[PDB]
């Protein structure tokens, strides 16, 4: 029945505010400059990065921008898997598949939340009260100056599809109770609930966009973007490991990755 | 207007089954031996604990907390869905929502852990289990000590024979408190709480004409809820104490 899916969508985009403080409507709001929100501290050289700690709230330049960019994804950990338990049937899942879904559904999650962070031109940090630009990140160091730049090229891509928070919140649902994630033990259960998801954001699609043809194949699709950058990130993570022996990772990250 | 405190009461009772599939009926049942359809397994030592995880799937006193708390997440997502059927449950500021369900969880899972619980010991996964309470308190420290206070409490608030019918409105009313800390608007929260105890009020009346003074008594054991989430927070403390990493981020 159609009600029983339009119910768990409201579901869905509920836990996503009460689990989310940076929501992409709030986010985007910041980046063209309505009156709702007040202006980011542009950051886009080492002189702004300098008044940064000074202006917004918060060793070579290069890698202190990456333990805060690191920071910044534990917290966001900590927020998807508040999330995931919102997820109807997630919690019922056998536990160590819910670690399993979680471990490798974290990034893919990450770098789609990360795109209502992003236009063309940069990235809102610090819980939106900074922003830094993609000129800066791309400038930096041989290591690190490749970072998010794929990051962005998928932004962009993503963010044409134009989706707003509440269909967001299902198309993160998906990603999370995927099935084809490797170490599953039941991944019966998992389908069927993400069976569910999949026939919600059907329809949210539907009713949210009804003149953006095919919007469901075209979002499905975009989960072989995202796949892909995952993939460029851990290999370039292992580089730095080995550049610098010095820099620690977190301890949950570590878990997350398991080459 | 009593027709409606009579409606509001049969609303809650239908979205209290709806939103848990082991009712107290249900566990009573189990508990007497009145259904003799189906038996539980029951786990009174060491070895038949071992024989357990074959029959009913999922240190030993540790195995043993750490599958208490999956069910409470588990319960606490029972508790999220009935509370957004309680009459203007969503219609308040979505903070205030967050912060009536995260004080108000334990005091449920109490509460709905007393319905599964005996003189002797409690029902374990879905029913098909029931692991006695001597078995519990020959665990080691602080593990031997963990539900024994529960116990306490349990045989105490059993004692007011209450039904599903019943603890429907009482859960209700325990998550519209209006002193959670940091409430941002009390008014419409204890607009609601004002009308659950109406109606559970009258449904102690109606369904215990014989019992006198049930309402009171009943509000009375919300003390002893309090005091006994007290006791568990900072076990829990000493806990932190004496023991993936995401699974510590699941579990907070
Ligand atoms: O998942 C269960 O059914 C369960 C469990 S899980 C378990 C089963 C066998 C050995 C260790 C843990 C449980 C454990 C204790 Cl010490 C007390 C009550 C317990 N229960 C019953 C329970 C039901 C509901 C809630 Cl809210 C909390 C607990
Ligand atoms: O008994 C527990 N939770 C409740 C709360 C309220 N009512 C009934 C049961 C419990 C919780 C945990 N844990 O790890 O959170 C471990 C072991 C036992």
């Amino acid at each position: 029945e159609s009600a029983d899916l339009r119910a768990l969508a409201k579901h869905l985009y509920d836990s996503y505010i009460k689990s989310f403080p940076l929501t992409k409507a709030k986010a985007r709001a910041i980046l063209t400059g309505k009156t709702t929100d007040k202006s980011p501290f542009v950051i886009y050289d080492m002189n702004s990065l300098m008044m940064g700690e000074d202006k917004i709230k918060f060793k070579e330049v290069a890698i202190r921008i990456f333990q805060g960019c690191q920071f910044r994804s534990v917290e966001a950990v900590q927020e998807i898997t508040e999330y995931a338990k919102s997820i109807p049937g997630f919690v019922n899942l056998d536990l160590n598949d819910q670690v399993t879904l979680l471990k490798y559904g974290v990034h893919e999650i990450i770098y789609t939340m990360l795109a209502s962070l992003m236009n063309k031109d940069g990235v809102l940090i610090s819980e939106g009260q900074g922003f830094m630009t993609r000129e800066f990140l791309k400038s930096l160091r041989k290591p690190f100056g490749d970072f998010m730049e794929p990051k962005f090229e998928f932004a962009v891509k993503f963010n044409a599809l134009e989706l707003d928070d509440s269909d967001l919140a299902i198309f993160i649902a998906v990603i999370i109770l995927s099935g084809d994630r490797p170490g599953l033990l039941n991944v019966k259960p998992i389908e069927d609930i993400q069976d569910n998801l999949l026939q919600a954001l059907e329809l949210q699609l539907k009713l949210n966009h009804p003149e953006s043809s095919q919007l469901f194949a075209k979002l499905l699709q975009k989960m072989t973007d995202l796949r892909q950058i995952v993939t460029e990130h851990v290999q370039l993570l292992q580089v730095i490991k080995k550049t610098e022996t010095d820099m620690s990772l977190h301890p949950l990250l570590q878990e997350i990755y398991k080459d």
